[PDB]
């Protein structure tokens, strides 16, 4: 079964100073999973203001500590599992 990761967003509403955190699961599709985040094409790891943990066997957090305009942009999850891949993505605008 080809994994699929289930949609997701950052707030609508997101003001400088404030955390963020937003989690890329999978709907369907067997573990084990590869889990991987980019900010446009780079690949985010922990590391600063930024945390990249896996939460679970189907799920992966980005969170992002004290929000700033450079951190406005493009967040990409990506799904890896012996079977397939899948990505989604979504944008982070802050004040």
């Amino acid at each position: 079964d080809f994994p699929v990761i289930s949609p997701f967003t950052f707030p609508t509403n997101v003001r400088l100073g404030e955390q963020v955190r937003v989690f890329c699961t999978v709907r369907r599709g067997n573990p084990p999973f590869s889990f991987a985040w980019f900010k446009e094409g780079e690949k985010l790891i922990t590391g600063q203001h930024i945390e990249v943990e896996n939460t679970d066997k189907y799920t992966s957090k980005l969170g992002i500590l004290n929000v700033s305009t450079l951190d406005i942009g493009n967040y990409t999850c990506e799904i890896t599992n012996q079977d397939g891949k899948d990505s989604a993505t979504s944008r982070l605008i802050v004040e």
